[PDB]
């Protein structure tokens, strides 16, 4: 009785994954999101706000939130309404001048008690452009190697056109299985 009824409240609960994507108002984040979502990238424009975003991936239904990563939109994120299981940190990867700024302000979401439950998964955006920084110097720059306190990972993808965003979904997704 109390293993079976487990099974049956899993049945609202397994299957569907809760994801978040934000950080700097330049990284990406809108890009990324509508490429694995969509499939196509399109015109991007400054998010005033948050955008929802349901997409299937292995049977899954990963619910990807964009919210503005401006300054004034920091403080929107603490109205992620509670349920991002894993989230999305966009860092541009062509941008060295603000790369402190988004290393700096993941920081701060990262020593949030209301978040200390969700997950950071890095994409290092703009990797397709011809001067793209390469892993090796975000990573380091980052701390990662430093930085053991918080499940968080370092990637290079490229919105433009898509590469590696799907790695990225079924990384994350592997990391919970549920169990987790
Ligand atoms: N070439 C290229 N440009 C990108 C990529 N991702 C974003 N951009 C550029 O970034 C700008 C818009 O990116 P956004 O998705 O608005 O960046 P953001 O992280 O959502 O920041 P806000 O929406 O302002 O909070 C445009 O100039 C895009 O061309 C990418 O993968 N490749
Ligand atoms: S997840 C798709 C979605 C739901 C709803 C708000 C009903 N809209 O129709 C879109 C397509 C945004
Ligand atoms: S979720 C794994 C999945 C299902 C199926 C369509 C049968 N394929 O084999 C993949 C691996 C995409
Ligand atoms: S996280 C706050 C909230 C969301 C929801 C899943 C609906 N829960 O029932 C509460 C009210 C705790
Ligand atoms: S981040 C999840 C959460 C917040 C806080 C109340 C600070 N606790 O540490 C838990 C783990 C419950
Ligand atoms: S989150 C990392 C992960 C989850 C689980 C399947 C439980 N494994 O232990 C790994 C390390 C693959």
């Amino acid at each position: 009785g109390l293993f079976a009824s487990k099974l049956f409240s899993n049945l609202f609960g397994n299957k569907e994954m809760r994801i978040l994507m934000v950080g700097l108002d330049g990284a990406g984040k809108t890009t990324v999101l509508y490429k694995l979502k969509l499939g196509e990238v399109i015109t991007t424009i400054p998010t005033i706000g948050f955008n929802v975003e349901c997409v299937q991936y292995c049977n899954i239904s990963f619910t990807v939130w964009d919210v503005g990563g401006q300054d004034r939109i920091r403080s929107l994120w603490r109205h992620y309404y509670c349920n991002t299981e894993g989230v999305i940190f966009v860092v541009d990867s062509n941008d060295r001048s603000r790369i402190g700024e988004a290393r700096e302000v993941m920081q701060r979401m990262l020593n949030e008690d209301e978040l200390c439950n969700a997950a950071w998964l890095v994409f290092a955006n703009k990797q397709d452009l011809p001067e793209a920084m390469s892993a090796a110097e975000i990573t380091e720059k980052l701390g990662l190697h430093s930085i053991r306190n918080r499940p968080w990972f370092i990637q290079a993808t490229c919105a433009t056109s898509g590469e590696g965003l799907y790695e990225g979904l079924e990384w994350l997704s592997n990391c919970l299985k549920n169990s987790t």
